[PDB]
């Protein structure tokens, strides 16, 4: 309930018009098995950590801050206590997005790893 | 266990894509095998991610070509696309969600307010979900 009261306050500061609200992309995709929903929401809490950290950074000089640190703490607590497995997987998934596509050595290393990787992928299906 | 043609085609490719055994086995593989433990859901998801990564890769390997390497690449691209599509539809869907969350413009003010407009709903949903007495019972197992 401090949560919800702190959020309404922040909304006073992070005020946008309806024209901006509805025009453009919706921020999130739609919530999609239980393990599937947990992981997605682990994605979501992680996003909020990231998001609120930029908000703090964008505050002047560097109560609003007091408010932001509260929701940051709360989001962090939930992720740390109840989303540990999901977070280890999400990191794996982010790590794949960092591989250097243009690098010749990596291309050739990946190429060599393809055989095992395609064996494994194939067998996971006809199980 | 894989097609002969896949194996053979990969070997032919490794001729053009030639590197020292030192640089190849420097203790840093491209793709970890570590996330192929735990549940079937986790393995399928991670594997779906690897197949998506390879499709990107092979793409670039085709761009960085000038002017039978090209057909060997195109063949290897096709077999990966086909496996993804035919066995990893559910996983690709989720992954597109996760990739999308990853891409959000977090330093933009409009985005911050829209995201903030959903925090309560999203926190509540996160919390509610994260004890259904199978998720709570599963989290107890690993302690």
């Amino acid at each position: 309930a401090r949560m919800n009261k702190t959020i309404q306050n922040l909304l006073q500061h992070y005020n946008i018009s309806n024209k901006d609200r509805f025009n453009g992309k919706p921020v999130f995709p739609k919530e999609p098995r239980m393990e599937t929903k947990m992981l997605f929401m682990g994605g979501v809490l992680e996003t909020y950590e990231k998001l609120i950290g930029q908000m703090l950074e964008q505050l002047p000089n560097t109560s609003v801050r007091t408010d932001l640190n509260y929701i940051l703490k709360k989001v962090q607590e939930l992720r740390t206590n109840r989303f540990k497995e999901q977070s280890k997987l999400l990191q794996g998934l982010h790590d794949l997005g960092d591989i250097k596509m243009n690098n010749f050595i990596i291309q050739s290393k990946a190429l060599w790893e393809l055989q095992w990787m395609y064996e494994e992928a194939s067998s996971l299906s006809n199980n």
